[PDB]
DNA sequence: TTTTTTTTTTTTTTTTTTTTTTTTTTTTTT
DNA sequence: AAAAAAAAAAAAAAAAAAAAAAAAAAAAAA
């Protein structure tokens, strides 16, 4: 029982602990029993954890709290000392195999298992515990590298403070006060500090329950929203910008602004299992709240830094001002004065360009949504009517059309006619093509970016153009929501929730593999099952599946009859087993007199229909069976009798990858709750400014030419006239995608 | 100071138009 | 002869208007 899955996990450690020859898996433990020893600590029972390094390769963890598995099976040894009540208890583990106020853990790794680095690089250690440090307050850490003699103490009471002045400690900061605060409302624990510096970089450092956020998250998106509202609100009421002549945006503020946020959720949610971005829905609205309160309040209480950092964004957005295109003044259509602009036109408030927006919405739905929720100071709209007119197919002539009109006015290049051209008085220098989601949105676009590019030149050379990206799906499982953009996107999340929180066993008694392992199988998976997918016309889908489990074929193989005849028996009895349907498979040797090359042939009888699939010298390195055999080689021993899958509460025995994938997607699939926007008119306005309007959370596209004449072919053949080059390239882009 | 006709509800009855995309023909124009 | 331009077949994206039927307020003719 515990010997097999002390076995099982010997067999694959890097499955477990993860990639042992860069060292990787040492660490990992090492950063395993912190955390369990911190995890004692956080019930307010230990106070000290010394980590020594001892000389020999091994490390031991010192715990005072109460006190009294893959580190058993890797490690060699085991030295576990419980130290309790006035007693002392000692016992020792061998590879999983036992010989008979916290404990000190004196792992012994096993040699055998890692690869190429043996003795603990201390500063990577240094610098995990350091971080720990400053995320558990109030948390001494001992750092004892015995075989170098050196020494250290993490302990640091003020915590995040203390992060951000390690941080600040070789930079310049600008002004001495730090912002901080613990507030913690309704569970959802948040820590947040700042500093701003002159090195005018933006670092921002999120953490969840001590696991670093590389790309950010939704704790992430409500800090740098409640900064912007922030120092906005300050800056409109003292005034400041009025003296400046310059309103301050984002990306000034958080230029040369150094902050740590750390939150402790007790159900996170993230995008992986490398938990690189947390995407849990309540945590925004949390931190938001707190900042949005307790920043002003610092703010107020002290105004000899609120001045520093408002001269810090003055200068930052007199700078960016600096660096704009010179331009003139423009009329705005308005109550009073119209201008002799179209009607449809919801025309916005700021006169200047470089300072205002232009949204083409597809239509009038779109356009009442969009119009809706915006901001009037900055935004404008002008919804189009449908499909437009392919600039490139009509005559110059033929552009006298009510939809192409209203675009020309509401822009005032004055592009019609090639006389009185003008990109000059362009009334707007962000132009966003804001169409639908939806095929017949990319479609539109595409006619825009022909309009725009055969037209009006060079509006699209200076950069004027943007794309917005509207999603298209928003998911829902209970308090979660995400949105989602395309397809792909939309598979990547389904295969995500599949692996959110569940656990895969091998055997009865072994240990879950790791989330980052099982992600990495499951995309193989994925991706072989594509290619099989692709080869679906070549041969039966039944057959390239078992080949996967089957053993490999390899050149050498082939010379000897045998073999070949063992090999391909095997394979038609596997499928003849497994077999749910009316096909009856038969083997076959051909035999090469040229080559002495006995190749394998699998005949099928479907539906009363007799084929052949011979497996010619070519599909044996045909760059399919290399994934084929490397899947199979990952796959051949990770599912013995007893094995079974988890999802916290329900349970499954299962066989075969298949069904435990299967299986993880349906119970994935319960509670989900997609809803696809068929255009902008659907979506409330709340959602398009949460979206796809709100400069905070934005995803635009400047829309470039690399290549001039590259371009004009590629215009030229997709949407000229003549058919012929436009088949043929999509008859190339689709054997293409076919292909590798 | 007085008629008269015009706007607005909210349920009813009615219709109308503009583009994309590919072959194939028919005009018409040189 | 030759090129260019318009129309129509079928699925897609967009939208536009005319009147009844009461009350009650403007905003001009008289």
């Amino acid at each position: 029982k515990v010997l097999k899955g002390l076995d099982a996990v010997r067999k694959r450690p890097g499955m477990y602990i993860g990639d042992t020859d860069d060292g990787t898996g040492l660490h990992h433990m090492v950063f395993e029993v912190v955390d369990n020893a911190i995890d004692e600590a956080l019930a307010g029972h230990c106070k000290e954890i010394i980590v020594t390094i001892h000389a020999d390769n091994s490390v031991s963890v010192q715990d005072d709290g109460r006190g009294i598995s893959v580190v058993n099976a890797l490690s060699q040894k085991l030295e576990l000392v419980i130290q309790r009540e006035g007693k002392i208890h000692r016992q020792i583990y061998e590879h999983g195999v036992p010989q008979a106020t916290g404990t000190m853990v004196r792992f012994w790794p096993s040699l055998e298992t890692f690869t190429n680095v043996t003795e603990f690089e201390y500063e990577i250690l240094a610098k995990r515990l350091r971080e720990l440090s400053f995320l558990n307050s109030g948390v001494s850490i001992r750092l004892r590298d015995k075989r170098d003699g050196k020494e250290d103490h993490f302990h640091y009471e003020g915590g995040i403070k203390a992060f951000v002045e390690y941080l600040n400690k070789n930079k310049t900061p600008i002004h001495p006060n730090i912002f901080y605060f613990s507030t913690e409302k309704d569970g959802i624990g948040v820590e947040v500090a700042l500093q701003w510096n002159d090195g005018f970089q933006e670092n921002i450092y999120c953490f969840t329950n001590n696991i670093p956020q590389r790309d950010g998250g939704t704790h992430l998106a409500g800090f740098r929203a409640a900064m912007t509202r922030t120092l906005n609100a300050y800056m409109d009421k003292e005034g400041y910008s009025k003296k400046a002549k310059v309103s301050a945006t984002g990306d000034d503020a958080r230029e040369g602004l150094i902050a740590v946020v750390s939150v402790k959720v007790p159900d996170p949610k993230f995008s992986s299992q490398t938990k690189d971005k947390l995407v849990s829905s309540e945590v925004k609205s949390a931190v938001e709240q707190q900042m949005n309160e307790l920043l002003a309040e610092y703010l107020l209480e002290n105004p000899t830094d609120a001045k520093i950092v408002v001269g810090k964004i003055i200068d930052a957005a007199r700078a960016r001002e600096a660096a704009r295109r010179a331009r003139e003044m423009t009329r705005r259509k308005g109550a009073l004065d119209l201008a002799g602009l179209p009607g449809k036109l919801a025309d916005c408030q700021e006169r200047d360009p470089a300072l205002s927006e232009l949204y083409l919405v597809e239509g009038d739905s779109a356009g009442g949504s969009a119009k809706q929720g915006r901001n009037r100071k900055n935004q404008a709209i002008l919804p189009l009517k449908g499909k437009i007119l392919n600039v490139e197919k009509a005559r110059f002539d033929k552009m006298l059309s009510s939809q192409e009109v209203a675009t020309l006015i509401t822009a005032l290049g004055c592009g019609i006619g090639r006389d009185e051209y003008n990109p000059d008085k362009l009334r707007y220098h962000s132009i966003i093509i804001m169409t639908d989601a939806d095929v017949d949105g990319s479609h539109i676009r595409t006619l825009l970016l022909t309009f725009f590019y055969r037209q009006m030149p060079e509006i699209v050379e200076r950069g004027h153009v943007y794309i917005a990206q509207p999603p298209l799906y928003k998911v829902k499982k209970g308090k979660q929501e995400q949105y989602i953009k395309d397809d792909e996107a939309m598979d990547q999340y389904q295969i995500s929730i599949a692996l959110d929180g569940a656990t895969l066993h091998t055997n009865a008694s072994a240990p879950a593999l790791a989330g980052e392992a099982l992600e990495k199988l499951v995309s193989e998976y994925n991706a072989t099952q594509k290619m099989i997918n692709r080869m679906e016309r070549r041969y039966p889908k039944a057959m390239l599946k078992e080949l996967i489990y089957q053993p490999t074929l390899t050149e050498a193989d082939l010379s000897d009859e045998q073999t070949v005849t063992r090999w391909v028996n095997a394979l038609v009895s596997e499928l003849n087993d497994k077999e749910q349907h009316g096909s009856q498979w038969k083997f076959d040797v051909h035999t090469n007199a040229e080559q002495n090359l006995f190749e394998p042939i699998v005949r099928v009888r479907t539906h009363g229909v007799d084929t052949d699939y011979p497996l010619d010298h070519e599909f044996i390195t045909g760059g399919e069976y290399r994934r084929i055999c490397t899947l199979g080689e990952k796959l051949r021993g990770l599912l013995e009798e007893d094995a079974f899958i988890e999802r916290g509460e329900r349970r499954q025995p299962v066989a075969s990858f298949e069904q435990a994938l299967d299986w993880l997607v349906k119970e994935s699939r319960r509670g989900l709750s997609i809803q696809r926007y068929k255009g902008l008119g659907e979506m409330n306005p709340e959602q398009l400014w949460e979206t796809t309007m709100d400069p905070e959370s934005r995803r635009m596209l400047r829309v470039t030419v690399k290549d001039a004449i590259a371009a004009d072919q590629l215009f030229t053949t997709l949407m000229g006239d003549a058919v012929e080059p436009r088949r043929a390239f999509i008859e190339e882009n689709a054997l293409k995608a076919a292909n590798i």
